[PDB]
């Protein structure tokens, strides 16, 4: 079959509305109700509850991402949202992990972050959809045998869809990707 | 200076209580506001909410682990423990991680998980107890600037437990362990 | 920038004309004039040949693939391919390389082998085009300057095209995945 | 069942004594035939040396650790130890050794290294107490089938010490430690 | 069977026709009509190609190892050398890879790499000659079935030259190092 | 200078005599005075220190390579060579380590497990030689500013030799290779 698809010319902010409105249309036209979200001041998953109802995952940075200790996210929209039914999660980064932890001492590489920057070959978000698809997998914030539409962006926002089926992070090679709804060109 | 500590003969199941009780005792005679531990069921933490005061925690198994998108924290128990007061999460087990779907894709070991080995030298238990614990921290609930007690056990049950300063994946390294309580010999 | 693309339910040598066709169409709209395609046989080179206009690589498998001092490419087929215009090239894969002698030899991934199974996650041809992107680039048989359309396919004939930028391998991770004209949804 | 322990306020050479010491005492009170420790001088061996009975050795800087083919253990001190009747080693470390080559000469971190930095998370006195225990045994010397007292420290003295069943490096991973007796307690 | 073997007091271009002449006896000597050699410029191929007669293949550097988009090898040396009838080959370095744009990205080092630091604890060339003779075994262009004589050097011209069994990339370890002609001795 | 090599037509015990004859003659061709032998039962440094005097260090495999606990040698020739002068070692070979034992849980290879694997395409003596030269050299039993003449085999005897300047395990890429005496052809 012959679908749409949006390339940013470029990627970021200035995006997230496209994107949201892709969303909405590919996920009825496929009859997707998960969606899986990557909001670190909730502004997305938010824009997002309002266009769509299903199963809305919001995940944002891990505990001190900016500054150690404290996370990004206030308890205050964790409610904005927690009220709208969307779930609300804080994890460690799939794609990063400890690894990240290592490399940040001693300087090198571990497999994981090679996933990401593989992944990264396309575009940023290209790379978290992929991530936060795993974080909730794992997290049984949503299921690994259906469909689902992961939303990411470049820094803040969104400019990246998925149309892919989650695995957990033993058997992370499972996850699927089948449809790219919008992508940043570059 | 000088403190407590115990050494169980063989390890499981049968210890908790003697882990709890004693977990619980040096855990309030040390006397702190943050605390974190590991049931893939709950009961464990069960026994543990009502001897505690501040912050109890009661990290599972990250779904998938036994079927794909299957936790195990029973919501009939889920909703237990979040009631009793005190929070809960799932996620992507912080020693293992993605690498854990490399391995059990391609057959070695990532370096994330070579720490989970080196830990494991004293005991199954002594591992799962940063592993957690990292988690727990990451997913801004307790502390990374100031003490935390780790609990957890081998197999079915909660026979080790620690005192350390946990720490984020972005920093890992940064974690100091201060204390041990009890543990199984072997 | 809305655009078409095309999901193929499933993957496999069927496709073949569809995504020559295709890519002929973006070819056009875009003013691109270089095609890196792997073709094993040669077979799917010789179609594309007569459908786009420019300069198009042809790499085939790396002699020992499949017997040890063995060129799958047939010298008749090569002969008609250059006899046609088309450089046709054949070296160690740029996605495994000596790490799969490695691996062949202990079992584990090495970092490269990584990137595949994770470029893989989309398609087989999604790894193969950029891996051919990158071995046509270092031949020196591509440009890492401009824009160039890649063309893969899982095991036989054609399924996944994309139109990106390649990059040297010493400078891999500067390569661009820009638009994907088609690929296997599975 | 249970024991006892220590903790030191701050790292260093001001605990040796009381280590040593209470090292001792519960060296003795334990009651075993074989043991390992490390002083890259000879002193905190020495100290140690007229209080214990069968097999005490002292493992030291391999050589060129601080300058080309130079070990430290002074002969004046090695003729010292070895004739205070008990047996000298130096070797690579077990837990760097060629990788701390490679490291040193690329910028990274093997998984060897890895453990080094997770037993630290300790305290710097820990992972030796692991090192030089291994080496130890790899050298013919101590024992893998029975247990061994295990003492090291801080930068320029002797703060950590255990008890465990160590192990060689072709089957490493079965070392088993099983008590704890004092140790920096950041 | 004892030969003769040339140590070159110092590494460099100035020892190349000593070694091509070397190459030329042993040639005769074994029956060895199959000649991997690395030119970057292409210069040694030509001087090469006088004394030796068979199968030659000259590798240059990859495009893009000095300058983004860029082969070293001049149009006019490589019309000069398949004139000649010298096959001609350019591709991704065999014992760096893609594992280097790796390492240009994040610092350490991959496996493959660290053949090549080991190789080079010989010399440069020693280096060259293996990896050469993978790549070309790789291309089609040499057999990985009976000897061929491998040509190297230090940066310009050729100081080391061995008598090997190439093998390819998915079977690295099964290349044979038979004889060394000659090699620098430092 | 041109020299004469020899090249055992088989690796093995049958040419231990050879090896040993050409160690004479290249050692005082060289004024060469310090010698590092791989002996595990000690039949080979034996035959040795009654051909030369200097520096003969015999090493032998770690304790417990056959049957764990024990060690291959008696301290029965350990003496029948400590007589002679000859300085006699035990530990661990440092071109396999730890990441030898994880590699034996895990199964895959660590960094320096391949640069043996590496040396090992020239012989197998030719990567023991690389190794009880570092093994030597850490544990201060010989230089690292002065050549030196390595003995190896494969498995029992010696068939390889070579004229090398020792590394420390922390300055291993340091290691040079000047001469090889004598290496099995295959
Ligand atoms: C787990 C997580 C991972 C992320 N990693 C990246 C990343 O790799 N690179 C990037 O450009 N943005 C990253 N983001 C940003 C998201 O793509 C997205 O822009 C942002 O979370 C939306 O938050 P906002 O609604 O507050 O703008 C990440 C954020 C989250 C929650
Ligand atoms: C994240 C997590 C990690 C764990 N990892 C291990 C492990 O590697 N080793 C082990 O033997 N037990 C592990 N456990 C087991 C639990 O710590 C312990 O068996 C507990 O008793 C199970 O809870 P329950 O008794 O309430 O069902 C792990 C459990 C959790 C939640
Ligand atoms: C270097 C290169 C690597 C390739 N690797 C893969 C692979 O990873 N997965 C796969 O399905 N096919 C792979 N192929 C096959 C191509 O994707 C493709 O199927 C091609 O059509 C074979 O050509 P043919 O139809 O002329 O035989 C690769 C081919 C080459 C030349
Ligand atoms: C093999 C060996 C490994 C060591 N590694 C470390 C290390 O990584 N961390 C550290 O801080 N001290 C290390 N030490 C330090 C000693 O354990 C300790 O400082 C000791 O006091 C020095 O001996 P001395 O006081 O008799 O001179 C190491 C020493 C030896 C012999
Ligand atoms: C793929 C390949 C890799 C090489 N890598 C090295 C290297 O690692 N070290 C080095 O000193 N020279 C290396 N060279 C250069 C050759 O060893 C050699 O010096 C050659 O003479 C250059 O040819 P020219 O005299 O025609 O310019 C390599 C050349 C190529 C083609
Ligand atoms: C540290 C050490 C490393 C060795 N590793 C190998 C090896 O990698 N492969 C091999 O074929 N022989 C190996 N050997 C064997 C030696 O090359 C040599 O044959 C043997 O030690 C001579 O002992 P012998 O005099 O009792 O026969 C090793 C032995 C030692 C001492
Ligand atoms: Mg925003
Ligand atoms: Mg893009
Ligand atoms: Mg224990
Ligand atoms: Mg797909
Ligand atoms: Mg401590
Ligand atoms: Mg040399
Ligand atoms: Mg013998
Ligand atoms: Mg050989």
């Amino acid at each position: 079959m012959e679908k749409k698809i949006c390339y940013f010319e470029e990627p970021g902010k200035e995006n997230t509305e496209r994107v949201l409105e892709l969303v909405g249309e590919r996920a009825d036209q496929l009859g997707i109700r998960n969606f899986v979200v990557a909001s670190v001041s909730g502004e997305t998953a938010l824009r997002l509850s309002e266009m769509v109802e299903g199963n809305i995952v919001s995940v944002t940075h891990h505990a001190g991402f900016r500054e150690k200790g404290q996370l990004e996210l206030e308890d205050e929209a964790r409610d904005a949202l927690l009220e709208r039914g969307v779930n609300v999660y804080a994890g460690s980064h799939a794609l990063s992990g400890v690894g990240r932890g290592i490399s940040n001492r001693f300087g090198g590489v571990t497999p994981v972050e090679i996933m990401a920057e593989t992944l990264r070959m396309v575009s940023q978000g290209f790379k978290v959809c992929v991530e936060i698809a795993i974080m909730a997998a794992d997290a049984g914030l949503i299921p690994v045998d259906e469909e689902v539409i992961a939303i990411g962006g470049t820094a803040w926002g969104a400019d990246t869809a998925l149309v892919l089926t989650p695995a957990h992070m033993n058997s992370v090679f499972d996850l699927r990707i089948h449809e790219v709804i919008a992508m940043p060109r570059p």
